[PDB]
């Protein structure tokens, strides 16, 4: 009935409309309190204790800030309170679909557990959102505050996942197209979701950031672009936009793809796979699901959080011994050892299906060196990481519209050459990391020899420490030295 | 093989000796990852997602910083690497004994589940530390790095809990070492310094104490034939401010009325669940939530998870407990009625009779509903400077730049006339389990009447919530 | 004119209305770039390089934030764009009257140079504001944007200095709350404090996560004694006490830092010696002195921190005495701090008159001493400003209530003012300093002042004399 | 005794008494009156900071790094004497800066005294010598174990490089202590503590975000043998952070140090100084009088050349300075030369570019015709500090498995998303005529000149010069 104020360390005091409060105070939303934003990253950065819940509040907040700012600067847009609330709800609910340890679940576990299924947190979010609305009688409340549930639920889902299918959207018309650019921007990835996690992750990781998404909001405008009304940035902000993506890449390099964070994520995933058939999760009508099938039933999925990790760890079931033992090894910090990193060379890329064959490939290499131990495919992990600017090969800034101060209503396009010659020439790459399950000194030395030999055999890039870890092997390849 | 570096948002890059790493990488220590620093506070301050684990690293770090600084400034102290490691270990392990949602467990749940016992997180920490050492073969590792486990385990425990010269782990010449992690003399320790900075970072609030500066100006002097840590004289204002900051954090955050009520509701749920949750201990034995403190192997598995285990349960026996937790999720909380203070110095002894007392008041007003003792919660909160009635600064030793080895004492008048005249008080909060508008209105009338009957302070909103009752008391108006 | 955005490290991006930009882009306002916020404090805290200019932008910004927030939450107040602009202008211009090194000028120099005159930066700000308006043709611009200069200039001045019975003419009682925002004469809770807390902390290197933002969010207007006044939410009372605690702590640690004050004192002495020999050109080419530039705003416009360097870099023999003091500051050959106690021109003589029962190699004279009396209070002399705050409760947000100290905490101060008395010595010799300590502690004992913290160390012979001290 | 100074960036800095003696001198304290970012303060009101506080930070970080190396590698035989010398160089590296910093050495001196070859580095060495000699520091250095002959040489070399073909061109320390020259001012690859302080300090004051974590870098720094020298090596995994450091530097230049209006204010101040030059007199050694442009010849005069000069001119009663004073007054009214636009070359002294723009004949009607003198053309070199070169190719690294073995890492071994180029230019054009008709004309000349030269299409080209932009087919 009245607004609530929430104090957030990143954003300070956030005002929440009563309808938003109703949505937040539900089991489906509060679930996000028990899911770590950075998953295994917490085990490397102790500051990163934050969960999806607080991130979601921030995203809803910033979504409101942006839509409000646009409305105040351009009354002609006819932005309504109903529009503002719908955008905030989408911002709040965009991460509802995340599973235990966030990206590990959708990124690592589900692809291995259920390769046939094509699943993402986005799809999960839409399903959970529907479940949230229907389970908690939210629709009546939406009507009370002027929302029209048929159109607006559609609109909210479309903001989260894109067209459920010309204008392909049904929730709002072309004149309100800019509303779809705020929470999850499918056009170029510039959205408030990134702005919140940049600031929040940095706050917790202990990586400094004085920058303003606030600045961006202040300079945002709506212009006509190809018969749609779209969000346009001021021209001079283009450098800041390139930097936003640079920041994202740096955060991935330093933190999200930290070699040990990833290995912990990998180990947890392995534990989950071993546990899958023995954990049972109760769904709608008392039906039982597995970790990998809870995504099919939202009532079951509601109860799938980071807790599962502890349920396995603390279990006594003999059937869970293999899974439990992996988790125990994580606790003792008996983790697999990082051997090295390389990149695929020139046009060659690694296909997703071929990830599985890779450990065998490394083991198959014959390094021209004496070896005390012989290592097996099963002793290796090979982690293939796709680093990009959020749009695969594409430059997202080529998909941004800008305006100039002398003609604020006229959208223009800006190419990379018009900005700096020091920008990336490519917007995607792969990293290949190799680890060894055998942690002893002799094994690790051997693993380094196999690894560097495999790099040479494949014409991959010379590992940075190649000359130190494998002095005998590196001479072989002339390109390297 | 060698040191590890950990990046902390509060302290930046912390170097950890390999022995410390071995201790950290154990189930008993890593458990702290799953216990929230501020418990129910997270449900009011979404920034407060931090756990005991990160706080513990910070405390170990600052313990090392202080002992190192003292050694570098005063080589004569003969501080040893062995001493430094023992102080760090105590700093790291001082919070090992905490249970689910931290202070709620030792502060609220255990006193109700096991009223006969005096139990504290300190005692828990000593027991867990012993379990950690013995379960993970740490003693051999300690010897490898020059520690003497018999003496040093004793020393570490004594730093955490105090005497088991009453100390056996170190002699009087090394007395100052016992002032660093948990200072029983005046409460000025590195544990406070970390949580001030860490809680503030996460809460989104401002901290008055500058701990780095304090460390830089710390020295050891002879005081009554002990070597004790002394602060530079000009830092006295900063020390008063440290305690002010602590009090403000309690007022704004740790004792936030809704955080406390959520803690209370969780405690109630735990009590209802107690007999039906079973926690597996050493040798496969089963314990209860309230008895896991007896077996460290069981206690190791007692973390915030328990909350979710109850919440996600389907056992009919757990329905009552589960329903309370579900109400928390729907934000269907017990309602805050009001807050008052007992009058001047007079203070309230330990509590169960209080709800009945409020219900017994007969407010001279029209009431649609009549409320019962069981409908009320009364929460009594002791706010002080850490030493009951006493001023801890009267128990600090200082030095002047013109005579750095000469300890002096400084009284409150020598500092400021704007300081507190008192160092302890109580807050009394009343809540109602009946959440309907008519019940809440009635609860307000009982509450304000009870305040008037007892001569307690006028609630701030007394004139608004109970316009008919407030005229009765002349003092108030 | 158009709207401009300014990036501020404390507040981030501040939007400025074109009328505000016009006011800012004038010699009278830009002058504030050349006046340090903390004066001599920069010579102790190297981070405190900030000037009055950036502080002024922040105050104007926060004034706008508060008035806007009140208007959005309570449309019934009938707050107008004209009102918002006037409040912002007052916030921007409230520190226009500051002189070189800020408080030193109004706090130390003017009282000594011109004891007969009663002058404050507030009065200076009003005069400069008038000069700014009249010199730069701002009144026509104000009209263009809907302001009514006769009423609104009056209103702006009143916000800065107070009344020139509702005693205000610029706005009526219904808009009384507007006078509480920039410079709150009722209880001191204003946006000026909120900016300098955050800004000074940022530069000093003293941490502050807290929010004035929170305060703004919980501010409301209620009827109080037939005026509309700003009321805080009841639960914020603890935070308000803490605001004043913060202020006191900043004064103790930084603004009244014993060496910052002594540098301010030395600079003041140098200014006094230089006064007649520096000439500052005013309106009509007339010449003024440092101490008389306050009479002519055209002259005052050219009176900034630069004067310090003009003196320091001078070669005029007449300025040698002044120049030498400044040179001593550079060499860090400072007047020496002797000590501090707790209970103005006559004081140095009084200390010198004390006869300490100790052997002294040197005899010191009144002129060798500086006595600095510092009033540490909660901004309202003896009074508790929180007793002059109105609050509201969530169950009746339009109903103002009063909260007394006992309703809050028994751990709060019993007193809201004190004095610190610091004594320094000009001479700086070891023997002189030792003597100064003996005179000082003896004077403390003679007057029944508090025992200096280091009294037993600096004056072991004297301290036994006084029984209370022990 | 030691003194402690509280710094907002670094917290509490401990200063050895010898350092305090050096700091408490007119030559050092002068830095309090010189803005770090010059005209930048007139765009970013947060940037009030001066060279003085930056210098303390640099001296502090220099001490942190040399101390850390000594503690990790006792074999280096780092001495207290070495630590103090490194700190003194760090403290004194910016002594030579003039009013508004880079504006003085970058803009004013090149125009006032084109024949002279002058830099702030050279100034710093001269001022340092003046500081030492004027304040009797050498005796104090000896008292604390310094050897002035060798150590003064060492300090100067750290600041300006060899005073001189040789594997060792330095005289102040031998090859075994080579790593000491990499700390304050790194001529090999530019990775030094001077950048680390100004990144953090400028960001603090500007209200922007800094990518480089210098404390981490220090923690992972080591010394290894490289080509018969002992050099500072970074841990291999820090290479990404190093690339980011340079990215941060470039971003700071783009957003702040080369802000179009900050630069124009710097240009206007420089113009004012040029007009004032002959009329301001600055007293030097023996009471001799110098000009703003000649104070660099006498350190006693240079000591008194600070930002104050700006205010002296602005507040001058004296008529003689009316043209100079008027320019400064225009700055105060914000009556600035107008930015017309920015472009980039394909490719890459002073008088010629404005003339070129004016010479273009745009196929458009023009109310006014503009002259070379009405234009300013500002050419800005954006690079990674080493002209065309990649500085990371000049860094040595080590791996955890062999911490004493230095290796080299090439760009392809890091990321394919790194820059392909390490240098570019920006060309900005401004107009001294500020009226609407003049500005419109200036835009037409500018865009025409861009088209004529095949420079990049200005971002707002289609808006400011709709008629010209069609002509160029490339411009899509
Ligand atoms: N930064 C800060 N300082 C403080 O002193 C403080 N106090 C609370 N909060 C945070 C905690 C929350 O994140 C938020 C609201 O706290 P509130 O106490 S205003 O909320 P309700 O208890 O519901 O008061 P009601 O029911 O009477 O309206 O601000 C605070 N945040
Ligand atoms: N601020 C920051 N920036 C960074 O780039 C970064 N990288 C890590 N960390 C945090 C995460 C950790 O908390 C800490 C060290 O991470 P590290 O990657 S050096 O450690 P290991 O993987 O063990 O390196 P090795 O095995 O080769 O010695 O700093 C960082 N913290
Ligand atoms: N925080 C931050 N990041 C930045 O990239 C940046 N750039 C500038 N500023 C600060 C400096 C100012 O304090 C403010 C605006 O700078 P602007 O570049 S938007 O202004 P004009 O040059 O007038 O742009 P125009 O004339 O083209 O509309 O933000 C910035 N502040
Ligand atoms: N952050 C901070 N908090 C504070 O409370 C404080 N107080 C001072 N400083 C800063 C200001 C200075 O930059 C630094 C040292 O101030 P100091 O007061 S220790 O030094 P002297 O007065 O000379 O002490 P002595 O009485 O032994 O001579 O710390 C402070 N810095
Ligand atoms: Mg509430
Ligand atoms: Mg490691
Ligand atoms: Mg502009
Ligand atoms: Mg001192
Ligand atoms: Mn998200
Ligand atoms: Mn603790
Ligand atoms: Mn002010
Ligand atoms: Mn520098």
């Amino acid at each position: 009935d009245t607004m609530k104020v929430i104090n957030d360390p990143i954003h300070g005091h956030i005002e929440l409309h009563p309808l938003l409060v109703r949505i937040i105070d539900t089991p489906q939303f509060q679930r996000l309190r028990y899911i770590k934003q950075l998953g295994g990253g917490y085990y490397v950065f102790p500051g990163a204790s934050h969960n999806r819940f607080e991130h979601s509040l921030g995203v809803g907040y910033l979504a409101g800030c942006l839509v409000h700012a646009l409305g105040e600067k351009q009354p002609e847009l006819q932005i309504s309170e109903r529009d503002v609330l719908c955008v905030q709800i989408a911002g709040l609910c965009h991460d509802l679909g995340h599973g235990p340890f966030s990206h590990m679940f959708d990124g690592r576990f589900i692809p291995l557990a259920r390769p046939e299924v094509k699943w993402t947190h986005e799809q999960g979010s839409v399903m959970m959102f529907e479940h949230l609305i229907n389970s908690n009688g939210i629709k009546p409340v939406m009507e009370q505050y002027g929302l029209i549930p048929e159109e607006d639920i559609c609109f909210i889902k479309e903001q989260i996942v894109g067209p459920l299918e010309l204008w392909p959207y049904k929730g709002r018309p072309e004149n309100k197209s800019f509303l779809y650019e705020i929470v999850s921007n499918k056009r170029n990835g510039i959205d408030v979701d990134k702005w919140d996690y940049f600031a929040r992750d940095c706050h917790h990781l202990g990586i400094q950031n004085n920058f303003d998404y606030k600045r961006f909001i202040k300079f945002a405008r709506v212009c006509e672009v190809d018969n749609e009304l779209r969000i346009c940035a001021r021209d001079k902000e283009v450098g800041n936009l390139y930097d936003m993506f640079h920041t994202r890449n740096s955060l991935h390099r330093r933190a999200y793809q930290h070699k040990v964070g990833n290995i912990i994520d990998t180990m947890i995933t392995d534990a989950f796979l071993k546990a899958d058939d023995y954990i049972e999760i109760t769904g709608a009508g008392g039906k039982k699901y597995r970790i990998s099938t809870a995504i099919d039933d939202m009532e079951a999925y509601t109860k799938l959080t980071d807790n599962i990790f502890l349920e396995i760890l603390y279990s006594t079931d003999p059937k869970l011994k293999d899974a439990r033992e992996i988790l125990k090894q994580i606790e003792y910090r008996n983790l697999f050892k990082y051997v090295g990193e390389t990149q695929p060379t020139g046009q060659i890329k690694i296909k997703r299906e071929d990830y599985e064959s890779l450990p065998k490939e490394v083991a198959s290499a014959k390094p021209k060196v004496l070896l005390d131990v012989k290592l097996k495919a099963e002793d290796f992990i090979v982690d293939v990481i796709n680093m990009d600017y959020g749009m695969q090969e594409k430059n997202p800034i080529d998909h941004v519209s800008f305006y100039c101060k002398t003609a604020p209503n006229r959208a223009i396009r800006i190419t990379k050459n018009q900005v700096s010659q020091l920008l990336p020439e490519k917007f995607a790459e792969q990293l290949i990391r190799v680890y060894c399950k055998k942690v002893d000194r002799k094994s690790l030395y051997a693993a380094r020899q196999y690894f560097v030999q495999w790099c040479a055999d494949r014409n991959f890039t010379k590992p940075q420490d190649g000359d130190v870890i494998a002095p005998l092997i590196t001479p072989q390849k002339k390109e390297w030295n």
